[PDB]
């Protein structure tokens, strides 16, 4: 017992297979990649702890391994086979005496178990939503945590329990609310031209910033919002995207369904006015929601409507469109030259991740998971974390909140069925020239006069 530490057989303990190029690859050393087994070994290594790798793994692991499979691998890493007891030691349990038995425990078993526990602590602290999404997983973790060899692990078991109870039991002056033709507590009259344009923006900025905060880096790693069971692994992500879609299609609907020309012009200005308030609140998601709406096929062709806008109002719009063009060049410099609160544009993060994930392949195929890929994506998701911090100093307005949350411009029709309708409706309200205009009469009777953006 003064030479080589005797590890178990790799026939009965996979993790102890020899470090080779065909199962583990580097850049305490940085993990470039490995087999899932060898990642779990380094994640819970005997020689040293590795907080950096702990954090990154737990963000990124769902891109190469199911939560249930992770828990099973950790449990497997925990249940380490040890040397033949001996009758002397078998009595001694009723701590053992054998030199080799004592050494295998203190040097290999004791630390490996301690590190597995710290991973559980980190898992339930930061990524508890795994256990919320699957209660059978939560039962497994607990039914394994309660059955741990009680002496030096007791504080660690109780700290994970303490966290799990805390997580379970979870389930600077502001300005005045602006009102227009619609008056509070009366949802009946609620519409784009009846509510005050500043408060539409404020409420959309509040809704969109809240939807922003709830997106976890987990949902973005692995491109997992574009896969077969995307619903479970990217629920907040999807809400954000669906909102954007639904609101973009609403702004369109509002414009093109105003058949009367004068109304449509007032409706387009009101949207450009809402776009300004987004700019001032630094809600670029809403600036771009509006931009997309006006840059849609049904809207963009309405040349006579755009021509009846004011010089200044066309210019604002064109500077918002300026942000988007040349692969979002002005936008990216406009971002990180600003003090929050702020909601950045989400689509550009999704693209810049998606090109990283096509440009790097997940296996390493050397005649093997690319964890370095995942680390670089984790760093890219760290940019998102920056603006889910300083929230907005605006008062939520419950009824408006719900008006915007329960928008459904598409109806029981599909997206491509609805946008088809928009295009034909667009041609119906502004035909191709030379053709005389339709003098379509007004549908509503509310005042078109804008209250105009100053609080």
């Amino acid at each position: 017992a003064e030479q080589q530490l005797r590890l178990p057989s790799p026939e009965v303990y996979r993790f102890v297979v020899k470090d080779s190029e065909e199962n583990i690859v580097f850049e305490i050393p940085i993990i470039k990649g490995g087999t899932v087994v060898k990642l779990i070994e380094r994640l819970t290594y005997h020689m040293y702890a590795d907080p950096n790798f702990v954090r990154t793994f737990l963000t990124t692991y769902r891109s190469f391994c199911k939560p249930q499979e992770l828990l099973s691998l950790l449990i497997e890493r925990f249940e380490i086979p040890e040397p033949e007891p001996t009758d002397a030691d078998k009595l001694a349990i009723e701590q053992p005496i054998s030199a080799d038995l004592k050494r295998f425990r203190k040097e290999y078993v004791q630390p490996v178990q301690l590190r597995i526990l710290n991973v559980f602590r980190h898992w339930v602290e930061h990524h508890f939503y795994d256990f919320e999404r699957d209660l059978y997983l939560l039962e497994r973790l607990e039914s394994f945590i309660s059955s741990v060899r009680g002496k030096a692990m007791k504080k660690w078991v109780e700290s994970i329990a303490k966290i799990i109870r805390r997580k379970k039991q979870a389930q600077s002056p502001p300005p005045p609310i602006e009102w227009h033709i619609s008056k509070p507590g009366h949802i009946e009259t609620f519409d784009l031209m009846t509510l005050h344009p500043i408060e539409i923006a404020r409420q959309l900025t509040l809704l969109e910033s809240d939807l922003y905060r709830k997106v976890q880096p987990s949902e973005l790693v692995g491109s997992v919002w574009t896969k077969e069971d995307k619903e479970i692994n990217s629920p907040n992500l999807l809400k954000m995207i669906r909102h954007t879609t639904n609101l973009t299609l609403w702004f369109e609907k509002c414009i093109v369904e105003a058949e009367n020309f004068e109304e449509r012009v007032a409706v387009l200005s009101r949207i450009i006015e809402i776009l300004q308030v987004f700019q001032d609140l630094n809600n670029f998601n809403g600036v771009l929601e509006i931009v997309s709406a006006v840059n849609s096929v049904s809207v963009y062709r309405l040349d006579h409507t755009f021509e009846a806008l004011q010089e200044r109002k066309r210019k604002i719009l064109d500077e918002a469109v300026e942000l988007s063009q040349d692969h979002f060049k002005k936008y990216l410099v406009k971002l990180k030259s600003i003090n929050p609160p702020c909601v950045p544009f989400f689509g550009i993060y999704l693209t810049n991740i998606l090109k990283t994930e096509e440009g790097n392949n997940d296996f390493l195929t050397r005649h093997l998971i690319n964890f370095s890929k995942r680390r670089k994506v984790a760093e890219i998701t760290g940019e998102i974390q920056q603006y889910q911090n300083q929230p907005y100093c605006l008062r939520i307005e419950p009824d408006m909140r719900r008006f915007f949350e329960n928008l459904n411009p598409m109806g029981s029709a599909s997206e491509k069925e609805f946008t088809d309708y928009l295009f034909n409706k667009s041609l119906e309200i502004e035909p191709r020239n030379p053709k005389q205009p339709p003098r379509f009469p007004r549908k509503s009777t509310f005042s078109l006069k804008s209250p105009g953006i100053r609080p």
